[PDB]
Order: C-alpha cells, then structure tokens, then sequence
C-alpha cells in the first residue's frame, strides 16, 4: 500500500546516485550514476544493468539465486539496509555493498514510484 505519489518525493534521497531513464534514452527521472538506473527495476534480474560495476556482494546473490528479480517486498527489504539482505542472500558475513544508503521508512512509497516506472513488470 505504498503511495507512488509519496514515492516519488522519497526518490530525492536517491536521486544523487539514481536516475530513471527509458529504454529509448527518455530522462523520467534525471539522477546520478554512482548507481544503476532505476527504470524497469520492477521484475529486473538483481544486478543485471548492462555496463554498471556491481559490488561483489550483490553479484554474489545474483550468481547464487540466478532466477531472482526483484519484486516489490524484496527491494523494500533491500533499501531497508542492503548490508543484512546481502549477508542473508550469500549467507557471507562479510558480503560487501557498494549501496551504504538506508532508507529506515517510506521504503513501501519509495518502491511504489519504482514500480510505476517498470510498466512492462
Ligand atoms: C533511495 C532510497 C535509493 C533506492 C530506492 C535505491 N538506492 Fe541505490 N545503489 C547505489 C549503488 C552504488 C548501487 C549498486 C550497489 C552494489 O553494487 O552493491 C545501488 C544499487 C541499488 C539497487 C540495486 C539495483 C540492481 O540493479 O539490482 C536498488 C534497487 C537501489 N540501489 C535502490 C548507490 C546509491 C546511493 C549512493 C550514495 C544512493 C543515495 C542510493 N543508492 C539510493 C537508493
């Protein structure tokens, strides 16, 4: 039951390493690189931007759960704090995130917008 509309606004504290592009190059959201980009991450499989360096430990949990993509309740545990949704996913306590950032409310908005911004998820 996250509000997209409130989403979007929540998105500004992830705006500086995210942006949301089209596929044909259309700025939805225009944002940073430091991160992927965030179109379509509805239904996407876990680190599988074209040409994005991943940390080891995200690609870690793509390589071990290779018909993972994520869906709404995973990236609201994820943006929650990526570092213990790592360990858990490769069971590595030391499994390591690029993504520091820790989103401790709003995250069901936050991930409404992304969804609104994965049409075809
Ligand atoms: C604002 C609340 C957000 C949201 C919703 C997301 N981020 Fe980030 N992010 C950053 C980096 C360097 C990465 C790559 C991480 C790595 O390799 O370990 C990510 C990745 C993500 C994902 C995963 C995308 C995928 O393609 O699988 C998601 C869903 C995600 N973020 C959401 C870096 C940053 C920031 C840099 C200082 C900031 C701020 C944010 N992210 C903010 C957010």
């Amino acid at each position: 039951d996250g509000d997209a509309a409130k989403g979007e606004k929540e998105f500004n504290k992830c705006k500086a390493c995210h942006m949301i592009q089209a596929p044909d190059g259309t700025d939805i959201i225009k944002g940073g690189k430091t991160g992927p980009n965030l179109y379509g991450v509805v239904g996407r499989k876990i680190a599988s931007e074209e040409g994005f360096k991943y940390g080891e430990g995200i690609l870690e949990v793509a390589e071990k759960n290779p018909d993972l993509t994520w869906t709404e309740a995973d990236l609201i545990e994820y943006v929650t704090d990526p570092k213990p949704w790592l360990v858990k996913m490769t069971d590595d306590k030391g499994a390591k995130t690029k993504m520091t950032f820790k989103m401790g409310k709003n995250q069901a908005d936050v991930v409404a917008f992304l969804a609104q911004n994965s049409p075809d998820a």
